[PDB]
């Protein structure tokens, strides 16, 4: 923490796909870099849907909603359903339920990013004015999987659940997507997470690129298995 790992082939794959991206990788306390542009590290975007693990942090731990409360489609979702999703409604709808007052209190507490909400709840994290960099998002999914944020453990283990993303051979992939896409250019996309490996131990993500707007949406899982692939990390 922080330097460029071995990133010979991993540069290559980024410049495949003719666009700049980075993959951060936290183990215990040491980051590496990986990718073909490796300033987006420590550069702040808007986390977009990422934003979602710590929406649901704060309406869990603030009883705004629970697990199992169903969501109107006004299809019916519960939180963990929605997370996987597009479901600004839900999101959106929780979001307001925390309220901008008590949603800026909490993202200072966290720090999260530059932990600026502005006056609009429902869409700080997909505009602006919130910001993230990649190093920060590694950094608070690690402690997510650690259970070391600032919030319940119940709390914590319940949003870890909503984040499986794909599993193989032992090895359990969580995280969470993101693609700021409208009303922000150039777009960003994320996926930020951790690996659970087969004997319990855990290798954080953050995968953050520049997104055009006729990439597949699997371009960011395929470049993160291909370089976890690489890495030996499964
Ligand atoms: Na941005
Ligand atoms: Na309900
Ligand atoms: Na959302
Ligand atoms: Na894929
Ligand atoms: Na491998």
């Amino acid at each position: 923490q922080i330097v460029q790992g071995h990133n010979q082939v991993i540069h290559q794959y980024f410049d495949e796909k003719n666009t700049s991206g980075v993959l951060v990788i936290q183990t215990d306390k040491k980051i590496n870099l990986y990718g073909n542009a490796l300033s987006r590290a420590n550069t702040e975007y808007v986390p977009a849907s990422t934003f979602k693990m710590l929406n649901a942090l704060i309406g869990l731990e603030n009883q705004k909603t629970d697990i199992n409360e169903i969501f109107k489609w006004k299809k019916d979702m519960t939180l963990g359903e929605a997370m996987k999703l597009s479901a600004v409604p839900v999101y959106q709808e929780l979001a307001r339920r925390i309220g901008l007052d008590l949603m800026q209190k909490e993202v200072k507490r966290i720090g999260f990013g530059n932990a600026e909400i502005g006056q609009q709840v429902d869409n700080f994290w997909l505009v602006g004015p919130l910001k993230v960099t990649p190093i920060q998002e590694v950094e608070f999914v690690s402690q997510l999987a650690h259970t070391q944020l600032p919030f319940s453990e119940k709390v914590q283990a319940n949003v870890k659940n909503m984040l499986l993303l794909e599993e193989s051979n032992g090895y359990k992939i969580f995280g969470k997507t993101g693609w700021a896409a409208m009303d922000i250019k150039p777009q960003v996309g994320w996926l930020t997470g951790w690996v659970e490996q087969p004997d319990g131990k855990i290798v954080a993500f953050a995968l953050n690129m520049e997104m055009r707007s006729e990439m597949p949406a699997s371009i960011r899982n395929e470049l993160l298995m291909k370089s976890l692939k690489q890495l030996n990390i499964i």
